[PDB]
């Protein structure tokens, strides 16, 4: 039923740090909130960032391909 704080960080796209996710809990921007068991916080497989300032970083990729001229 519950995902661990370490497995929640590993499932968030590009995992940064366990202190970064613990700072996001101290800001109160993850909903619904995780259950404190005693050793570490238990997140449900559904709890996500609520009203965040991060849409997309912006990555373009383009190639250049050459041609060839033949005569007779």
């Amino acid at each position: 039923m519950y995902l661990t704080l370490q497995e929640w960080n590993a499932r968030q796209r590009r995992p940064r740090s366990l202190e970064t996710v613990r700072r996001w809990v101290r800001e109160s921007r993850i909903f619904p909130p995780p259950v404190k068991d005693g050793r570490e916080y238990l997140f449900h497989e559904s709890a996500v960032k609520v009203d965040l300032n991060r849409p997309v970083t912006g990555s373009l990729l383009k190639r250049i391909r050459n041609g060839k001229k033949a005569k007779s």
